[PDB]
């Protein structure tokens, strides 16, 4: 299948085992911004669902399928590959919706649906939008979508902006400096110091922050889920040119995302921006191994390149340069294994 | 190999990727109780190492092999299956010990050693001793041990004791009762409340506690690494008969372990008991599905049965009854997915 | 002469030029602890001066000679090598003490005195006591001292103790990390980071601190000025063994000193300890390039080796070890060019 | 050599020892105005460097030579007399530019260069431009310059302006009045008050100030480095006639400087004016011994005579008079020993 061809079995087992836990579903369901905004997007656009055929990609517990039912959908095919599919069935029965919600266990790339659908609903967004590579499963499912069909969410915006945060930088650098010791219990570790710094700075930092640490207006990269093909997400190149609003040390790039549900009645936005109420997606920051100094008015240019790997994530290459001075920084980050810092 | 036969590839990949991180090695290296006691055990028993041939099973960074070198070992074969073997090799060279420490990348069940060894050193202990099933790799390595060879550690003691902790018990229902609501965004979730409760009770609880919650002297189960066979750890039956020192409700069993390095000069103990300074092993508690009431002087008898699975862990079956009343409780726990509760 | 043979002229020029400024004399005179304690020491032991012959080694403005006059000294030879000798003479005249204070311009190692003296007074103490190597001029002057003659100060105690101050450490490490940049205006500086670290940590830090940063009782090294010869100060070896009172990171050794004026009437102490009111000597700290971890009860052993150089200062070699673990640290410091951090 | 003949050795020793420190090179490098402007001047005039032969006088870390390399220089001679030459060589190697940059240890007046150059680059400016007398080394190097060759910087402007600062003036007496007391610990210090005052007034004051203390537009004295001879800087006579913009008491003259890089594409200016962002050169103020009252519209005329001395500095002689009133004041200052006042 398309899924297995792009996915290490080891990664898939772990991935679907994770979403098989009810405690994990609870955590997502209790993100009221997420759950409430999804419900608002669906119900406020009930005409896009009323008497329509629906596909829910990765239905989990089934909550989005239930929203579609509340909106009057004639039939909802709810696809889920983890064992959570069993629990969704339980809820469909106990909520007397067996006549409209049909759970189909399996990967959306592998199952067979009885008919084409009018609209696909899903929550395929991971950290920094692209983590988990579930967007590709979402786009893949368009093979079941009618020509006049819609997608909820319809588009995704990735925002990136330069930030200054000495404390975060020193916090990570301090960890790596363990490997700087010349005599840990009499053992010289210093030879691995380079490898250590490399390893720690490879971790994106997931948490939230004050918007005042941002040093320039964000750059936006848009994915149109109605137009995009699976293959478009294998290599994502995001060029940027920031016009620095403040002077100081740039310690890296901050990331967040918005998705829009573009319905017939209204467009509803779900935002994970630091200016908005916090979600379980928080925000993501990629540190430079060495900060770049820039003055207000300078331009910070470069590229954020995401290369999809078989562990359902991306290898992230960030190259940034202060155009006026030629000060350049590079880093490779592994989006699969971020550092969860929020407390 | 023996390893691959008892381990699902998926689990093995995840397992050795985990130990491939310098940060994970670091976390263990910074557990001073663990690292310091090993160093003391080896150095204070220098006659067990002086001019001897040593095998280090799962050398990680190589730290224990360096301790063996500090103790005067002639040659140390340091075996490591994760990519950490590369970093260990770097350290052996940078510490000018290539003539005495030989890093051998691969699983100890699969590599070939050039000669027999006088002593095996290792740190194969997981949560409640047996988690990760690395003890079987440690025992397996005895095929390279001379008839008079020693093992560091030499023995392992697992202790179990009944505890009362009303707050821990109730906490499970507080979390599960999330699902006991008739209209979460219009959805009746109550049907899954039972499954949620079950899921929470299947998790052993990793954290520490006040020793005053213990209701009886611990029962001890000893593994003699000099005598035990790999197969002995596939099914571990720990019968118990506790003599209650206090009256109250028993909410489950608490676990911890000790290992002893029985050397020619002295015996050194490494303990993770709740009476001792905390380690990264903390302690482990398994709840009963229903608490058992016992008064001081009563006996709580039953069995803790540990069944090895291919996910490098154990299925835990606990059955207990208050003999004087016949009140009975049981639980089935999955040691692979513990709940890390420590704050 | 003894002075010129041990001193590079360039250093001597700068040295005596420095003390030729009235603003510098003012700065020392306004150290009230210093000035008040000296007057205290001399006047309360007036019997050690009454009708006695006195030598003031490096009289500067002449302040100590005036104290000796106030205490009833019959004749004071005030030796001063800088141009300050001219100003001291002005003060002697304006204070009508020409019959009692005799200024003798020149280095104490070179001038000729008409007679032997009963007591020598001086203020030869520098940073960490020994800086400036004036103690050797003070000891050299005993060639003019009568048998059984006295010296003010009579003895000097150097104290050293291990300290923890993560903030100071990172402050110095941050500065050196400038040379960590791989693209400073497009230039890779990283090749010089080792040299930068070596240079910055070579600087003793002159400032004060809260006594709570000290991790063990101080070790004391005593110089008896009545007994010592100048040659004793060419190589000063200070062994130490600290019994750690607290667990934590040892970032270096803190230094301070006391001198005692052991007179016939009473003993007066001048202390620059952090437990005492601040003087212009403050305290001195020598950082390790990498801190050593120790738990309470451990012993920190090693040697502080001071080698006098021809620049009127010392090359400082510190080697320290946590005995229980073998964790070892070394540093080379240049006492001549300290980092002034206070306020 | 020319250098040794004009420099007392002790001063030279101290001078080049000072610049042998990475921390001092760093301080200059971290002055973004200085470093950024040099880079801009060189790169924006790339036609003046492309395939050219370059001489860098006093290359220090080598930073300006790398800029020349960025601009396309065919070959760069980097001359440095301090031990910093070793570190520059390291950077040349680590930046793979050994084929283009040649580090030459030694004084530019003493080394031998194999060929003539197209352009000389350097940063020889000190306090009030002329301090350190490195400009003479810069001009001396033109013996290696082709007739059609250029100089970067091309010209240097020293600016002078009268200022009022009652607090600064009074400050000198407040400090000197320490000595005006009849019993400092029993000593009459009054006799040295005059000498103390004189001492303070001989020190030019290095710091910055509010431009509002300036009472007239500056007078400019220009040195054209393309035209000037080394000997021109031995005696610098700067006549001035200020047209007073404000009425009040003039307490002295303020100094600052500009340099211009006159390239084929554009002229780039580096300014240390008090109207511009602060640099490590700050500004310099020389007091009159007695203030002069002047009215708006009056003219303050006189001479600032700079006389080079053997300590790589200048004796500053200032004479000024209010023409309309005939009120006259003078001062003689020692630029070698300035008072660093900046807070
Ligand atoms: N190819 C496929 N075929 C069928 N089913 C598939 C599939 N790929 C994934 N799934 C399934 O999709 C579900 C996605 N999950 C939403 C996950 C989005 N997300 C990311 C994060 C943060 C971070 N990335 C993380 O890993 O936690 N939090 N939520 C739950 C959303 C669902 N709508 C719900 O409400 O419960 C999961 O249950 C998963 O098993
Ligand atoms: N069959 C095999 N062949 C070769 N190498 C093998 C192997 N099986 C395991 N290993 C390797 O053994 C190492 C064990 N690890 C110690 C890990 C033990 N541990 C348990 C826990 C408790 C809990 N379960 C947890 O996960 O933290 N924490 N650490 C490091 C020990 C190291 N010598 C040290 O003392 O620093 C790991 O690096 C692992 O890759
Ligand atoms: N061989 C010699 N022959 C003749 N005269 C000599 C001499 N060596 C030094 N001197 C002279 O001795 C004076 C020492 N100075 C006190 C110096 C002690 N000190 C150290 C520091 C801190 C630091 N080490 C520093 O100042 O660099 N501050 N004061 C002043 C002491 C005098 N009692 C006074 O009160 O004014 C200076 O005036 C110096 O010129
Ligand atoms: N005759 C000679 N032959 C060979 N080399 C020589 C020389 N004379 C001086 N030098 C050397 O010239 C260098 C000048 N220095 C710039 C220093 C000038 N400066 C003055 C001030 C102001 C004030 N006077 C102060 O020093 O505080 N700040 N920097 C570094 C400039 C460097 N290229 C840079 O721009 O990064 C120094 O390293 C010095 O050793």
């Amino acid at each position: 299948s398309v899924f297995s061809e792009r996915t290490e079995e080891s990664s898939a087992v772990q991935y679907f085992q994770f979403y098989g836990y009810l405690s994990q579903q609870q955590n997502m369901m209790q993100d009221y911004v997420r759950t409430g905004t999804y419900q608002r997007a669906i119900l406020q656009n009930h005409t896009d669902f009323k008497d329509k055929i629906v596909l829910d990609v990765g239905c989990g517990s089934g909550i989005l399928s239930f929203f579609a039912a509340q909106a009057g959908a004639r039939k909802i095919y709810a696809v889920e590959a983890s064992t959570m599919a069993q629990h969704a069935e339980v809820l469909v029965k106990s909520n007397n919706l067996t006549d409209r919600i049909v759970v189909i266990p399996g990967k959306v790339e592998e199952v067979s649906l009885p008919e084409q659908v009018d609209i696909i609903i899903s929550e395929p967004m991971g950290y920094m939008l692209f983590n988990e590579r579930m967007l590709e499963s979402y786009l893949h499912a368009k093979k079941y979508l009618k020509p006049s069909g819609n997608m909820f969410p319809t588009i995704g915006d990735v925002h990136l902006a330069p930030f200054t945060d000495e404390q975060l930088y020193m916090e990570q650098f301090t960890k790596a400096n363990f490997w700087y010791q010349p005599s840990f219990h009499g053992v010289d570790l210093s030879a691995l110091r380079g490898a250590a710094v490399d390893e720690y700075f490879r971790q994106p930092v997931v948490d939230t922050f004050d918007i005042r640490i941002l040093m320039a207006k964000s750059v936006k990269y848009t994915v149109n889920f109605l137009e995009a093909k699976e293959g478009d997400l294998h290599r994502i190149e995001i060029p940027f040119k920031f016009h620095m609003l403040h002077s100081g040390l740039v310690h890296g790039l901050a990331f967040w995302f918005d998705v829009a549900f573009i319905g017939s009645i209204m467009t509803v936005w779900l935002s994970t921006a630091p200016t908005e109420p916090l979600t379980h997606w928080y925000q993501v920051r990629c540190l430079f191994q060495s900060p770049l100094f820039a003055k207000a008015g300078d331009t910070l240019s470069g590229t954020c390149l995401l290369i999809a790997n078989k562990r359902q994530s991306y290898d992230i290459s960030i190259v940034a340069q202060v155009d006026q001075t030629g000060s350049k920084s590079s880093n490779l980050l592994d989006l699969k294994n971020p550092f969860f810092r929020y407390t």
